[PDB]
């Protein structure tokens, strides 16, 4: 008995089928926590995706589960102690989603840059009567791009920038072997200096206790005026109160993002929305969490996820496994 | 001292550049300057600084008989009647190099910005009705696909360095071939017009305005394009011909357009159309910037700077450097 909470492909249905007994959702909604729960009550297997969150009282509700097989990358709404402890297969997708996103955060950061949205609601009030010296911008060229994480998603951008004319920094918990850092010519900064020197400063980084609010009130201080920001991770590793700040007082430029604090389902005190006066500030762009929101790429995260909760039904360690 | 005539507002330092060797007849209060206003100031000037506003055609030199340069602040040049020029010895000059870049950078932004719906996405989260992550707003990535480029001078390549690592298919189509090594280098393939139009997920323009290029994008190529296929002009508005394109993306063929220009600000077209029509500003699969192609003001500056520099080479009866034309 497998349950997949969200709608997938389906040729995926049809590569799980002579396997397990599925519980599906082919629409395109979300259910309720407590439905999805009912149908993971006797479920060997969970195919889980952004919404779901799954702690231990979920877990001791669902005692038949042997692995969670989750179509993403960051499994912070998983408590992978909690799985581990009740003998459960916890499992992730770690390349098929970083292309899609990194594309994504660099056209946030030329579109915030350029005051893209102002741009484009200019030309359509029909205002537009040929060029004016107007939404003057901030180019990628000659600029200082700071990145914060340099795992998959840092290194894609990275790769992506290469023929930009930046210079391009990092800051990471665990540094590149300086043959990688050679090749894409990148110098590894410490965290202060990375918001001190950075042009734009791009997230890359994933959704733990040591960086929640990590970006705060102390690191957009030492910004230099005008500085962009994009966050294509979680929002929960800025403080997105702190960011508002930033932005009215003038120091901090711009800020775009994919994703938000109020998703960050395993934080007990989640804010319920975006805070109204950060959706209506102008320096600012923002995407639904439609960073790997291809559908031939969705389709695979689908079929590693599938690939991985066979695996584990079938007794093997799955190739993706997140823990041991 | 020689006159010259500034038809738009400079930073200051351009004018400390200028005001040494020349009479200024400036407009720093950027007021509107009628044809016939810029006329009466141009009449006894030996020098014009044109800006992209400005459209020079025979019987404007022939009122202007002193005149020796005019200098272009900016690339497209389409606006300026080069062989009067020449006839009349008036040399014309253009800004080469200093538009390219930041254009480059917008375009591909826009490339991506209309292959993921960022106007739509953007609204959606505004409303205030963002609920968290949902199995919709499906978009076009550029790792996998073909882009095709459709000139491949200063902007075209200037994209291609921007492509490099992307993962895409790089193929063009172009007047004059790019030469191996830089083919080799980037990894860019040359085809014909009708076969880029046909095979590409994204087509990129990158090619002057002229009677060869005018409306050279119309219904015939469009009616090739892979459904769903994705069209960005940093150019000019008319080398498209905007009609069809609204057609193609009301029929559900063409997937999007985004663009920076549009055929209403072509001025040297007697029959351009007198704004872009309103069903297309209205169209959901389209994205727009009003010219800002060249918006960083660390290159505004520069740019009135060059086009200072040659009217200053020519008024000192030099060659100048980026002159357009060319003088017996
Ligand atoms: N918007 C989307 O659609 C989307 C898609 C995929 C991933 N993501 C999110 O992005 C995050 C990163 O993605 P990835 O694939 O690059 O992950 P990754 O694990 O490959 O890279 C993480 C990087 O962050 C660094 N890091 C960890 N802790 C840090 C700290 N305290 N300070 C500074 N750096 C630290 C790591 O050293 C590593 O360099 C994921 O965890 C996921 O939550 C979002
Ligand atoms: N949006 C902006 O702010 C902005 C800024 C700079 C330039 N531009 C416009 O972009 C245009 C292109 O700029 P560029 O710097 O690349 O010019 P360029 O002269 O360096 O390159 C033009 C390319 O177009 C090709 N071409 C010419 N005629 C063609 C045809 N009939 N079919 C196919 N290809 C043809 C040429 O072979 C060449 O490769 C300029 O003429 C200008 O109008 C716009």
């Amino acid at each position: 008995k497998l349950v997949i909470t969200h709608r997938v492909h389906e040729e995926i249905l049809q590569l799980l089928a002579p396997h397990c007994e599925l519980i599906t959702n082919q629409t395109d909604s979300t259910l309720t926590r407590e439905e999805i729960l009912r149908r993971c009550r006797d479920a060997q297997a969970m195919m889980a995706f952004m919404p779901d969150r799954v702690d231990a009282d979920f877990l001791q509700a669902c005692p038949e589960l042997r692995v969670i097989g989750c179509a993403l990358k960051g499994f912070d709404n998983f408590d992978v102690d909690a799985c581990t402890a009740r003998g459960v297969w916890l499992t992730f997708v770690p390349d098929l989603l970083t292309v899609p996103t990194a594309e994504l955060a660099i056209g946030l950061a030329v579109g915030l840059g350029r005051h893209l949205r102002a741009a484009d609601a200019f030309v359509r009030s029909g205002k537009f009567r040929g060029w004016q010296p107007r939404f003057y911008g901030t180019g990628l060229d000659n600029a200082t791009v700071g990145f914060l994480g340099m795992g998959a998603i840092g290194l894609a951008m990275a790769d992506r920038l290469q023929g930009w004319g930046a210079t391009l920094q990092y800051h990471a918990a665990k540094a590149l072997d300086t043959q990688t850092e050679q090749r894409l010519g990148l110098r590894q900064v410490a965290c202060s200096e990375l918001f001190a020197s950075s042009d734009f400063i791009l997230l890359a980084l994933p959704l733990n206790a040591d960086t929640l609010h990590l970006v705060n009130a102390e690191l957009l201080a030492l910004v230099r005026p005008g500085a962009l920001l994009v966050n294509p991770c979680r929002g929960s590793v800025v403080d997105e109160a702190a960011v508002l700040a930033a932005l009215e007082r003038g120091q901090l430029g711009g800020y775009a993002a994919d994703v938000f604090e109020m998703e960050d389902w395993a934080r007990a005190d989640r804010p319920q929305q975006i805070d109204p006066a950060l959706l209506a500030h102008p320096n600012t762009l923002f995407t639904p969490h439609i960073g790997s929101a291809v559908r031939a790429v969705a389709l695979e995260i689908e079929r590693c996820a599938a690939q991985n909760i066979l695996q584990a039904l079938a007794g093997e360690r799955p190739i993706n496994a997140v823990n041991r």
